């Protein structure tokens, strides 16, 4: 019993994180096969069409790349792909895991390996927000940190960190070099669209709250609405109230079955609680938790 | 910028987690040098003075110990230390880190390496609560999972998982075999004292919020009380209102000096917001976060 936001174990990723520095700019890279992926602003703070000329003038021998075992790696080629710099090394990483480069969708949760100087210093879970940001924890030096999970023995790489926006919002690229949310790696004002609370994850959390209450009180929570709202009617309301649309999933179907509570009561609960939460907390809170996924809640049922 | 509840990276610990089974009981062990530490109920569900006779009846050849890579280990001796079974292996773990066994005090926070079948499947942070429990996420098979952190290249082990109490509360031993909270490894009703909100960690979270509001709005937070309360006055109030006592620490002093905000203004804020929070959130919430430590907040400013 108990529900937590889980982080993936980090050993396979630690074996791929390296330090990449260039003329005083210190970042991190992801070393897979004979290729290092790292943010292109290791070269400096350029914009637009300046990047290809910067790339052509750069020199491989000035990339200072070190492994966590203190081996120096040697760059033999360089290219840009989107906002990611791709550096080829003279020898391959013999500890390359099975992996895939996947784009995270809104509401998908994954683990950040927060790295400084080529060393992972801590991990934490994040959710890709509707507007292409994550709420993370990064300082100067953390760029190149990656977001990942592990599924069926494969490391999925979702994210490489580039940029901190106002209000402690973070963004970056996938491992293809494409920025989430259409941001850019420039120190200029950038529009950030409103964050929409992730309905499917809130639904998971309400089900976790019901399981908690039932497993140790056999009595449905007082805050749970008995009235229902249809999905299309909730989704109409969601578009006007800053929530993502509800969409069915295998995990949500199972959680509704396991608890015996109609998801349409949970949606009506979202609508009521959002308008006026009142004095009844849900798992101790008076605000919605939307970074715990239905799959994670399911996996924590025994 | 941004604040998260961080998890330690797990590679050093993954190299020490093994599976330990005995006559159908399947749990995990921690393999350091030539010694495996695991919960003594791998031998079965006994009580009181029975454990010594059970230990004497056990036979080393019937322990099934396997490493994550599938290597079978051979037990050559056995002894009890509190509720921990200590098994000696014929060969030492060549991947043993530098480590310490430390007992966590109330408010101390650390990482759970959640393991099934000898394999770490996920990590998450926890805080040692005032009643000697942690609020974790465990299923059958998880016993022997360990709580740890890493400081200055040394793995501190704080916790080994044994038992789930009512209301999804978890507890277990330190690596010396002593149960937290005076619980026992028996499937009986046990006395669980109140879980008091952890003042020192709430103070950390309020400094985090102060830091965030300074960075976002160039002002003190609207919710921050201007009056101070003395520590002695606060601590009398805490004992009547389900809070732990405040106590100074190096990290809290550093946060007070960095922000320029007297910690006694934070203590007054706790008293006021606990009695009537109102509609102003703190870092998005209307309830106290008490599992982010002063040390972690300090580390996330640099
Ligand atoms: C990695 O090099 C850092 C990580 C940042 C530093 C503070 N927290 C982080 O996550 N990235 C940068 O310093 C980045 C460099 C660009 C050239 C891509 N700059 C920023 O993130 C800046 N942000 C912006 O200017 C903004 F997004 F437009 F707001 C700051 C001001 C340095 C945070
Ligand atoms: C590891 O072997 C499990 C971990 C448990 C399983 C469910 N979630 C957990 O964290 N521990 C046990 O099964 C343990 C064995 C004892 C002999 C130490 N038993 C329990 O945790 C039981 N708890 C109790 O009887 C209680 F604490 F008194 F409440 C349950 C009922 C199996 C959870």
């Amino acid at each position: 019993s108990g529900f937590k936001k889980l982080v993936s174990p980090s050993s396979a990723v630690e074996k791929c994180i390296v330090s990449v520095s260039y003329r005083g700019n210190n970042l991190n890279g992801l070393w897979l096969g004979d290729t290092i992926y790292c943010p292109r602003h290791v070269l400096g703070k350029f914009s637009g069409d300046q990047w290809n000329d910067v790339l052509n003038l750069a020199n491989n021998h000035e990339f200072e790349v070190t492994t966590q075992h203190g081996v120096t790696l040697n760059v033999v080629s360089r290219r840009l792909k989107g906002a990611v710099l791709i550096l080829q090394t003279a020898v391959a990483n013999a500890e390359t895991p099975k992996y895939k480069f996947i784009k995270a969708n809104c509401g998908d949760s994954f683990t950040i390996a927060c790295a400084y100087g080529g060393t992972v210093v801590g991990l934490y879970p994040v959710t890709m927000r509707s507007n292409g940001t994550i709420r993370a924890s990064f300082l100067a030096g953390a760029c190149g940190s990656v977001g990942f999970n592990i599924e069926k023995g494969v490391v999925n790489f979702f994210y490489m960190h580039h940029l901190e926006l106002p209000n402690a919002l973070h963004t970056g690229t996938d491992l293809m070099g494409e920025f989430y949310g259409g941001y850019v790696d420039e120190e200029v004002a950038q529009r950030v669209p409103p964050d929409n609370l992730v309905t499917n994850n809130i639904v998971a959390w309400l089900y976790a709250a019901i399981i908690s209450v039932k497993e140790s009180s056999f009595s449905l929570p007082k805050w749970l609405e008995s009235t229902t709202v249809s999905v299309d009617d909730y989704n109409k309301w969601a578009g006007d109230n800053g929530f993502t649309p509800f969409s069915t999933s295998t995990a949500i179907t199972k959680l509704s079955a396991i608890t015996g509570v109609d998801v349409c009561k949970l949606l009506r609960t979202i609508m009521v609680k959002n308008s006026q939460w009142g004095g009844d907390p849900i798992l101790g809170q008076y605000n919605f938790e939307d970074e715990l996924t239905p799959e994670s809640v399911f996996n924590q049922i025994g």
